[PDB]
């Protein structure tokens, strides 16, 4: 089988530094080992938060504390704890499209969850005033999956409806936040924030490996109150994980690793957007390709998208249709990721992706 | 600081062949690197699951499918889970005591929980059928913390209850199960049943390292239907930790660190016991000691619970009060947990647990 990946639900294992991982993991455990034998804080190790409470202050401006932080194995675990300590008739308040996994179990736990559309700013700050919803979940850095990088501007305005109305909160989706192109980096919500009425949510599964499971979130004042008043939860990323992360983090070798990869992910993605320019002969339309690990290709073709999604299976080409994230019309679009994608594999899956669209 | 842990909560790291497992993490990383730049199938790895699946088959006579597991990154987010697939409207009932986390994840699901008091075969099914729950969570091997074992008659007559009515269901906790003494092993209560109304789940918590965070449960196909139906779940536990334990269960390391440790338990399990009763002069009253990581004592002293863990703390010896379990009297009684507990630390805690108790 000689499969080739345009999948944004997959990621780079040709240059993870996986031999630095495993000196970090021994190096953390010959330190820490007879910790290995009670188990975490439940937020996470102390040393392990302080360490991601540093970085994300410097690359995102995040402003906390080790102790508002929470890890984290997945983002949906922690989202699912959430909307626990979040008022139980709060009204929710999605991007559409967005991620559907998210919202589905949204729907799942009995809240009711209200459609967003977005404009060339991304969340419409006119629509969540119309509806008028109670918790609002974003993606600034780079919108999933329409890639729109939300603007300042936008990202003031959601900020004062948040804090013009008390019990108004929100869930700022960091997802995909650790890379740009040709544009700058924008401080997160979280930062701009005057107040205290945003959660900020943060993966490594881009920046590290997805099999990892480590993710986690900053808690304002009063719902980190809230949460300590349960006293049953136990944690549920690994240790070994967590202690590994810290060292991989504090060795430096978290920086090495990052400033290694945005010279890769930069120039794959120029020569992947050359390729389908000159392949379509410029028949495709580049969307959202400012930021994050995938962007969005728009085709004028006489095909819908299931058949090209069709089409792409035998020839090998692993792809997915935007409308996987419908929440609830035109030319088809698929979205491309190019984490995983092989460099070798360019000019050979984008020309087995002219033949899923248009035949030949 | 010079402290001795009688802790319940803590788990053996002198002798957990640590080196091992790494080796067995770097040839299970070298033959599947590849597929860490995914993410797990939601239920866990299929052959990590087959692994399992073989495992509990022999150990515990457990009757599954691979298909049928689902790991498990702790008990409690199964648990969690599995509350979400039963019938919203079900009535739990858990031992009494027994796992107040899990007694207050319930409370906090919005959920009615009934608490069953014990007799000498465990879990009242008297009690059982007067205050008639829908679904019962029990500790067969070695009851949580009481330590009785649930003999087969007792087993036989909870599957008769969940069999003469529809909609009854069991969650066979078969926490603490890897170990007895002196007495045989008893069969799981799902490996007795003649039907299918058994949730069976366990952990490795203690045969490993509870930093590892890895559990699983095993569903019955109804449930296991009602499952599938979501999509939107995500794995847990990490992919690397998964495919360690594989290689580790695979390679036969498991086996043989299972051996080891039976006769080590068993040995340390004596010397506690026989230092105890001549440190207290016989006037210590062990209960629940024939299985698991811990047994309980009660005094005949003067002293209340809170003086003695005061008393206890000062002395630096790590110690809990069997009034942790209560989920709703007599001589004081605390829960000695012999796991991590070092041989050397066996004559000096025993002395230290003595003042505490007595007060010289
Ligand atoms: C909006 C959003 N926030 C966070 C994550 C990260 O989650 P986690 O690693 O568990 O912390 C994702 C990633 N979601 C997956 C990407 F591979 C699945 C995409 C699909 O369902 O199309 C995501 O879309
Ligand atoms: C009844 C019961 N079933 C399972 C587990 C294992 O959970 P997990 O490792 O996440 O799979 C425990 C262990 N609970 C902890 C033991 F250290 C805490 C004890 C306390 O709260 O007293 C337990 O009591």
């Amino acid at each position: 089988s000689d499969w080739i990946s345009f999948s944004h639900m997959s990621s780079d294992t040709d240059h993870f530094p996986i031999k630095s991982w495993f000196r970090c993991e021994q190096k953390a455990a010959s330190r820490s080992y007879a910790t290995l034998g009670d188990m975490s804080h439940p937020q996470g190790i102390y040393e392990v938060r302080a360490a991601i409470t540093r970085l994300i202050s410097l690359t995102r401006g995040v402003k906390c504390r080790p102790e508002q932080m929470i890890i984290g194995a997945g983002t949906q675990v922690l989202m699912q704890l959430l909307t626990e300590l979040l008022p139980k008739e709060a009204v929710y308040a999605m991007e559409e499209p967005g991620y559907r996994r998210m919202y589905q179990l949204l729907k799942n736990a009995g809240k009711q969850v209200k459609t967003i559309m977005l404009d060339e700013k991304g969340m419409s700050i006119a629509e969540i005033t119309r509806q008028q919803p109670d918790v609002l979940v974003t993606t600034p850095s780079h919108q999933f999956p329409s890639g729109t990088i939300m603007p300042v501007s936008r990202r003031i305005q959601l900020l004062n409806w948040a804090a013009e109305e008390p019990a108004r909160y929100i869930i700022e989706d960091d997802y995909d936040s650790e890379f740009t192109y040709d544009v700058e980096s924008i401080p997160a919500l979280q930062s701009l924030d005057r107040f205290q009425n945003v959660i900020y949510m943060g993966t490594f599964s881009k920046s590290l490996l997805p099999g990892l499971r480590i993710s986690y979130m900053v808690l304002p004042p009063e719902l980190l109150r809230a949460y300590k008043q349960r006293g049953y939860d136990l944690q549920t990323c690994s240790s070994l994980t967590q202690l590994t992360l810290q060292e991989f983090i504090e060795s430096g070798e978290y920086q090495k690793h990052i400033k290694k990869m945005k010279q890769h992910y930069k120039e794959k993605r120029e020569r992947l957007i050359t390729a389908l320019e000159a392949e379509f002969s410029g028949e495709v339309t580049v969307k959202g390709a400012n930021a994050g690990l995938h962007f969005v290709t728009e085709f004028d073709t006489r095909r819908t998208e299931q058949d090209i999604l069709s089409h792409a299976a035998g020839l090998q080409l692993e792809i997915f249709g935007m409308s996987r994230f419908n929440l609830k019309t035109g030319r088809p679009t698929l979205i491309i990721g190019f984490a995983r994608l092989k460099e070798e594999d360019i000019q050979e899956g984008v020309q087995r992706l002219f033949k899923a669209v248009y035949g030949h």
